[PDB]
C-alpha cells in the first residue's frame, strides 16, 4: 500500500543525454540511433530570442559549430537539419545505449517522467502532467532546455517531451520529439501568457481511487450525481468537463473499488463544494491531478 | 525556476536489481560487486512471519536454495551469510555494474529516492523522507520488499534503506545495508505502532526559502521570533524543535534570499496558527517537509 508521486526509472533516458554547445550557448541533446536531437534556440543567444530568424541564423551554422559531447568523449557532427522548433544533428556514431523508442504527442491531461539535465548530466527525475492550457510545471533552470519527457512501456521508451522555453510567468513550454510546440507557444522570448490552468478532473477522480484503494475514505457520501449535473460543478471550479469516454477510463478502477464513477463524481462534487475542512487524502490537502487512470492502475498493480 | 519533489536519476540503481527467491517467496535483492543483498526475510513464509526463529529457519536454507537472476539470467551463489535482517548472497560474478557505492545510516529528516521494483525489476522511481518516527510513507506492494533508498554525489550512490515491512497502518519499515532497522521495528509480523509523526521543521524551513526563491512570497510577513518563542509553537503543532543547528544549515538559504532565518520562522508562526486561508505554496495546501536544505541548495542550483 501507499500512493506515491512516481516517475519511471530513468536509467534507459539517461544513457541518452548529451551536452550540444553552438557559439556560447550549452544545453541538452538527446542521442539516438545517429541522430542528437535538441531545441533550434541552441544557435541562439539571449539577444537573439528576442525576435530570432531561425532560417537566417542556422545559414551561419555548419556541423563543425555544434558540439555534441556525450560523457567524456566528443561525436562527430556529419549533417544537421532544422525541423519544426529541434535541430536534428547526425552523427557519426550510433548510440550504443539507444532503448527501444517512439516519439509520441501526448494529449493534455497525460503524464510523463522528466529527466532534468544540466550539461548533459541527468541530476533529477520527477513526474509532470501536460497541463490544459499546453504548459507544464517543472523544474528548469538555465541550461535545461533539451530534458526531455517520456513514458516507458516495459522497455519501450515514449518520448513526448522536450524543454524548452520558461514563460514569464514560471510555467514551461516545449515540444514534442517532431519539434512541434504544445499549445500556442514560441520559442521567442516575449510575452506569452498561459490560458486558464484548468483540473484534470479524470485525474482527480483516478486518485481519489487511489486513494480508496490505500485506505482514505473519509470523503465518500451517500450522494450519486449524473455527468450533465457534475459538470455544471466542474464549470464553477474550472475543471474539465467529464466526458462519457472519461468515465470508460475509470470503468477498472470503478470494478475494483466497488464505488460506481458517478458516485465518485459526487464525492469530488461535495470535496468541490465543501473544501477539505483541514483534512487531507493521499497525504495531500489539495485534489491532486497529475494521475491518469492508467498511473492509479500501474501503481496499485505494481506494473514494472 | 519551478520547484518538484524530484528523485536522483536511478540508472546506477537499476544496473544493481536482481530477483531473489528462496522457496515459494521472491523479493529484490542488491547486486554490489559479487554480493547480493536482500531482507532476511526471503526465507520465510507468511506463516512463518507471525513468529520467525531467523537462525533456525536459515539453518535448513544452503546456497543452492536462493535462486538469483539478473535480468534473464542465473547468477551461482557460492555463499550467504546473514547480518542482522539482511541476507548476504556472495554470487561467482561481480556485477559488472557496480557503481561507485557507499552505505550510509540516515538520520531522522534526511531524504533518499527509493527505487520500486517488483521481480528483480524496476517500476518506478520517488523522493522519500526518514520519518522522524523512523517510519517512511512509501508505495510498495507485495513483492517490493528489498527495493531500496539512496542518494548520488555525482557518480557516487549512498544506499541508506532497504524495504522490508509495511506496518498494520499501512506506513513502511525498512533498515539500512547493514540490515539494523531504522527506529524499533522488527521483521515480524505483529503489532508495530508507530509513534508520532512529527513534521520536519528544518526541511519546511528550507521549502519556504524554496518558495521565496521561485516566487511565491505571501506568506512572509512584518514578524520575527526566537528559536524558543517559535519552539513553543512547534510543540503546540508537533513541529520537531529546531535547534542553532538547524539555524546553521539553513544560512546558506537566508544568505541567498536576504530573509533571516528567525524571520522565516515567523512566517512559519504565522501559518501555523492561521492556516493557509485556501491558499497555496509551491503548488501545496500544506507545508511540505521533505526537502532537506541540502535538496533546496542542490535543485535550485542545478547539481548534476
Ligand atoms: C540531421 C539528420 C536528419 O535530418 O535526420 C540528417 C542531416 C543530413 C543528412 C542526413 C541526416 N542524411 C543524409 C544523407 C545524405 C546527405 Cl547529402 C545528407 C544527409
Ligand atoms: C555472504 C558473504 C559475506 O558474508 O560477505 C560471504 C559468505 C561466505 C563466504 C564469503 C562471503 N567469503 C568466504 C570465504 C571463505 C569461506 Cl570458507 C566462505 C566465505
Amino acid at each position: 500500500s501507499g500512493f506515491r508521486k512516481m516517475a519511471f526509472p530513468s536509467g534507459k533516458v539517461e544513457g541518452c543525454m548529451v551536452q550540444v554547445t553552438c557559439g556560447t550557448t550549452t544545453l541538452n541533446g538527446l542521442w539516438l540511433d545517429d541522430v542528437v536531437y535538441c531545441p533550434r534556440h541552441v544557435i541562439c543567444t539571449s539577444e537573439d530570442m528576442l525576435n530570432p530568424n531561425y532560417e537566417d541564423l542556422l545559414i551561419r551554422k555548419s556541423n563543425h559549430n555544434f558540439l555534441v559531447q556525450a560523457g567524456n568523449v566528443q561525436l562527430r557532427v556529419i549533417g544537421h537539419s532544422m525541423q519544426n522548433c529541434v535541430l536534428k544533428l547526425k552523427v557519426d556514431t550510433a548510440n550504443p545505449k539507444t532503448p527501444k523508442y517512439k516519439f509520441v504527442r501526448i494529449q493534455p491531461g497525460q503524464t510523463f517522467s522528466v529527466l532534468a539535465c544540466y550539461n548533459g548530466s541527468p541530476s533529477g527525475v520527477y513526474q509532470c502532467a501536460m497541463r490544459p492550457n499546453f504548459t507544464i510545471k517543472g523544474s528548469f533552470l538555465n541550461g535545461s532546455c533539451g530534458s526531455v519527457g517520456f513514458n516507458i512501456d516495459y522497455d519501450c521508451v515514449s518520448f513526448c517531451y522536450m524543454h524548452h522555453m520558461e514563460l514569464p510567468t514560471g510555467v514551461h513550454a516545449g515540444t514534442d520529439l517532431e519539434g512541434n510546440f504544445y499549445g500556442p507557444f514560441v520559442d521567442r522570448q516575449t510575452a506569452q501568457a498561459a490560458g486558464t490552468d484548468t483540473t484534470i478532473t479524470v485525474n482527480v477522480l483516478a486518485w481519489l481511487y487511489a486513494a480508496v484503494i490505500n485506505g482514505d475514505r473519509w470523503f465518500l457520501n451517500r450522494f450519486t450525481t449524473t455527468l450533465n449535473d457534475f459538470n455544471l460543478v466542474a464549470m464553477k471550479y474550472n475543471y474539465e468537463p467529464l466526458t462519457q469516454d472519461h468515465v470508460d477510463i475509470l470503468g477498472p478502477l470503478s470494478a475494483q473499488t466497488g464505488i460506481a464513477v458517478l458516485d465518485m463524481c459526487a464525492s469530488l462534487k461535495e470535496l468541490l463544494q465543501n473544501g477539505m475542512n483541514g483534512r487531507t487524502i493521499l497525504g495531500s490537502a489539495l485534489l491532486e491531478d497529475e494521475f491518469t487512470p492508467f498511473d492509479v492502475v500501474r501503481q496499485c498493480s505494481g506494473v514494472t
